[PDB]
């Protein structure tokens, strides 16, 4: 029993994490192989670089100083060759994910990793991290058996607070650039699927106050979803949902329709896993994964 | 910028997990140096359980009958001894991994990550706090039995807590790492109920000041109060007493933002008699209180908003 925002074990992501140095900047690099990967704005980024040699780059693991033998620029993220390769390399790949996939963050400063959080990709492409300056380069990811899928890499935070950044490739996640410039995020909306799958696990915990005699259609369903600023629920979000409604007994639209009640007239005092807002930051298989004990 | 529950990184501590087997029980066990440390129900039945005599059940045992894996590889056992609720499994080979450690015990109202742990393996990380009925609302199936509850402070990892039983409400039961339970439990099959639960009054304050830090102010108000006429409301909402100890301990988050804690102690009154009126705190429609005045300081920035 228990429901917690859970992350995976960092220990494979902590063994890759570096401290960059470019003259007054200093940030967090991705140490994996004889690579290191970091924000390019640590150094018209292609003029700036153009004018740094390999011993501009200052790349610090542990105690150790690691020397930069070759530097190149893969749209956001630059990745500065070195000449040893990181003995404690996992096994990885490098993933895009798409808004309401959640994932583990290591926060780190210096190149030493001080927390792990849990966090899901917004529909604005925004997350809602915690993190101050220095925090630059600290990574997102994914466990999958011995696998370590990183997905995000972090670059700025935005005016409301919340955060932007890349995936290993350098490419954004939204309409953001890196620069200081006038940049908002847009609007956000709450993710269905993920309030579903946390209302599953609700069940599965022994809460069962919401649950009601109702059913619904998926066309119902998403008029209500679009009045209350939440994402629409599609035909795939309801076969992704199958498992968890065949070990509850509960119907995915049958489901939908607790929803809707709880959307037009609240909780009336009452909580869910503890919580008194809906929760969306659980994915399907997060819960699944959680009330079944997978280990890494 | 933002406010999020955060867990210590868990590296350190994944490469101290083993998996502990005694006939049909397999449960988790923590490798630092040559000693294999798990709870000692590891040699019990589930007959055992309702009265079990650990003393007559261990001296039947022999280092052979305990089965310790680390990874693929089986460690040798070769001495074992109990201290208190705790067994105490030494090995022919010494933890490479082993951090520098130590073993403390923690005081209600104390936050720390928690590994969870199935078969000698790691499958995530939270972060909880130990409850004023010295329970702790954790995640935790079958076979997390030795998972084990951490803080790190610069290099050093301080164990403080290791998983033993459920509860029947679903909270969870557990012992420091010399065996010794937190609360009026025991490692037994029997009628126990956790006590009537409280809020961590200090905590909540702390985590007022917080959002604060990041700029909230919409629940301060112009009063103050007594600490004795803060109590006596505090108390009828199942709010901890506020002692002077954590007056003090508030004191440097008073200084940082400038609201006295007997100013914050009144918004907290004013927060509990109104509720948030579809407003939140830190993104939180409910009065926080898993956030230690020592997590604030040192998840915050030094700069108030
Ligand atoms: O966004 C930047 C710098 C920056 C500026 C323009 C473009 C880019 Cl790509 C990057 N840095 C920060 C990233 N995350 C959290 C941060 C918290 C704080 C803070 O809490 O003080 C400050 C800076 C923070
Ligand atoms: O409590 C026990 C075994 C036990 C029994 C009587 C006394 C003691 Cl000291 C220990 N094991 C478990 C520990 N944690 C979470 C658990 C969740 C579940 C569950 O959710 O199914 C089951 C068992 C769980
Ligand atoms: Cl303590």
């Amino acid at each position: 029993s228990g429901f917690r925002k859970m992350a995976f074990p960092s220990g494979k992501v902590e063994g890759c994490m570096v401290q960059v140095t470019c003259g007054t900047t200093t940030l967090n690099g991705l140490w994996l192989d004889d690579v290191v990967y970091c924000p390019r704005h640590v150094i018209n980024y292609e003029d700036l670089l153009i004018r740094k040699s390999n011993h501009n780059f200052l790349v610090q693991a542990g105690n150790v100083q690691l020397r930069v033998i070759g530097h190149s620029m893969q749209n956001c993220v630059l990745k500065l060759k070195v000449d040893t390769a990181n003995p404690k390399t996992p096994k990885y790949k490098f993933v895009r994910i798409q808004p309401g996939q959640t994932f583990s963050v290591l926060a780190c400063y210096n190149g030493s990793p001080s927390g792990v959080y849990q966090c899901a990709m917004r529909p604005n492409f925004t997350i809602k991290g915690s993190f101050l300056n220095g925090s630059c380069g600290s990574v997102g990811f994914n466990i999958d058996y011995d696998c370590v899928s990183f997905c995000y890499m972090h670059h700025m935070e935005l005016p409301t607070g919340v955060h932007a950044g890349t995936d290993l490739e350098g490419n954004f996640y939204g309409p953001f650039v890196d620069r200081q410039t006038a940049q908002a995020a847009g609007t956000d909306t709450t993710i269905t699927v993920n309030v579903l799958a946390w209302l599953y696990a609700a069940v599965i915990n022994g809460d069962r106050w919401f649950l009601n005699r109702f059913t619904t259609t998926l066309n119902d369903f998403n008029l209500v979803a679009m009045k209350y600023n939440y994402e629409p629920l599609t035909q795939d979000h309801v076969d992704i949902l199958g498992p968890l409604s065949a070990q509850t007994g509960i119907a995915v639209l049958d489901m939908c329709a607790s929803l809707k009640e709880l959307l037009q007239n609240g909780m009336n005092g009452r909580t869910i896993l503890g919580s008194a807002l809906l929760e969306d930051e659980f994915t399907p298989f997060d819960v699944v994964r959680q009330c079944s004990g997978v280990t890494f």
